[PDB]
């Protein structure tokens, strides 16, 4: 049961942008979106792929645990937070592409492809370079497909160990207070048009969980903060968060 609420378009147009928010009420098994078409249009996952990539790296032993240190390779990159050592937690927090590129190389094409199929993840197509296919290869995923994948992770139903799923959900922790917990991952796709930003995850309440997946046009990096801001305005409008 899906419902289209075009009134949310105001949250995008008011910021001179276009995009989609998809919400899923777990208790009621009901979905909501401002744009049914765009909700099912498939985009590069970009750094949202760090969720499945983390799961695979942990389950195969490429990553021992969330404490293992991935040493900076000494190559100065334009994002200061990348020029340092990281563990799984900080690598997720700062979307440290080069750490996850090495994960993918150690995972390898064959095992990566099999795992994405087992996860039913997007179009399951890793065509391209194994260390960048989620940035400029053939893999694609829609907002509704993100929700489906995230729900499996929440319920520990993905075909990796419970431990791997618990660790990745810890690493997804973004915000927590007395009212809610948000576990999510941002994404920023620039190598293939249209340039977009992602924010996918869920909101944990005392008595329910709301899954969310949004993407929006992102012609410049100046609007990246709108990914979370627009999502939270929708959540506030729907009285999911205060
Ligand atoms: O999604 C973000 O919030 C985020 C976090 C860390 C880095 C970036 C990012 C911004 C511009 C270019 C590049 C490419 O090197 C990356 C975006
Ligand atoms: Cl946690």
């Amino acid at each position: 049961e899906w419902q289209e609420n075009k009134s949310w378009n105001a949250h995008f147009t008011e910021h001179k942008s276009q995009g989609v928010v998809v919400l899923w009420n777990e208790n009621k098994q009901q979905g909501f979106t401002n744009n049914l078409k765009r909700a099912n249009q498939a985009f590069l996952p970009a750094s949202t792929f760090k969720i499945p990539n983390s799961l695979i790296a942990l389950d195969l032993g490429v990553v021992k645990d969330e404490h293992q240190v991935f040493k900076w390779d000494g190559q100065t990159r334009d994002i200061a937070t990348w020029n340092r050592d990281h563990n799984l937690i900080t690598a997720m927090k700062y979307s440290v592409v080069p750490v996850y590129q090495e994960f993918a190389r150690q995972i390898g094409e064959a095992r990566m492809s099999k795992m994405l199929h087992a996860f039913d993840y997007g179009n399951e197509d890793i065509s391209g370079n194994v260390d960048s296919f989620w940035l400029d290869g053939g893999i694609r995923i829609s907002a509704t497909e993100q929700i489906s994948f995230l729900r499996k992770l929440y319920h520990n139903k993905l075909h990796v160990s419970e431990r791997s799923q618990r660790i990745v959900k810890q690493a997804m922790l973004t915000e927590a207070n007395g009212d809610y917990i948000i576990r999510a991952k941002t994404g920023y796709s620039t190598r293939i048009e249209p340039k977009i930003g992602w924010w996918v995850g869920w909101v944990e309440l005392d008595d329910n969980v709301w899954f969310f997946a949004m993407n929006m046009d992102m012609p410049t990096s100046d609007g990246l903060g709108l990914r979370q801001a627009i999502t939270k305005e929708v959540l506030k409008q729907e009285k999911i968060i205060p």
